[PDB]
DNA sequence: GGCGCGCGCGCC
DNA sequence: GGCGCGCGCGCC
């Protein structure tokens, strides 16, 4: 059904394959919970904006995550639209290493985490993330394969899912997957 | 090329 | 939710 949202955060396009195609992520919170979205029609990038209301419709979702293909479907939302402000806080929590730990292969997560280690292969890079819970690995491959980055450096994961790789979860990169370097 | 507008988002 | 530095990018 329709849902109205306000937009908390949204990347600028970026490429991928399966075909090739482009797409961004974003991040949007109703009045009662917040969402993450793949955004695969570009042109769409100008309706999600930091603060602006939208109205979706006739959407798919796949595991919490709202997926877009046609902009038929985003509408501005221009009336009084006020979210209750932990909604935003929790959409903008990163989850403790502790805590994946714990969840099924296939979980989609996102989250701002910093990097401790770095180690570059032939095809992939194990990119390991560090808080106060835990360390992880993150397998970056294709475009994620050896990215600017060094250790004190943090990124940003959209996207990525939680996989079982040689008996511990690690997240790895697929299709829609996106990672940025900061600071 | 490369200015300069004005956002993004980590930090506050 | 505000701030402002760093930057992305339309324009010439």
């Amino acid at each position: 059904d329709p849902v109205t949202v306000v937009v908390l955060k949204a990347t600028a396009p970026f490429k991928y394959e399966s075909g090739k195609s482009t797409m961004f992520h974003a991040t949007v919170a109703s009045k009662t919970q917040y969402f993450h979205v793949k955004v695969f029609d570009i042109n769409l990038k100008e309706k999600f904006v930091r603060k602006k209301v939208i109205t979706i419709s006739d959407y798919s979702e796949c595991k919490g995550v709202m997926e877009i293909k046609e902009a038929s479907s985003v509408s501005d939302f221009n009336q009084n639209f006020e979210v209750p402000n932990r909604i935003i806080e929790i959409a903008n929590k990163t989850p403790k290493i502790s805590q994946l730990y714990k969840q099924a292969s296939g979980t989609m997560v996102y989250g701002l985490f910093m990097l401790q280690k770095k180690s570059v292969h032939k095809k992939n890079t194990i990119y390991e993330i560090q808080d106060n819970t835990g360390s992880m690995d993150v397998v970056g491959s294709g475009k994620w394969h050896n990215i600017k980055c060094e250790k004190g450096d943090k990124l940003r994961l959209f996207c990525l899912q939680l996989r079982t790789v040689d008996r511990k979860l690690k997240l790895v990169c697929g299709s829609h997957s996106f990672i940025k370097v900061i600071k």
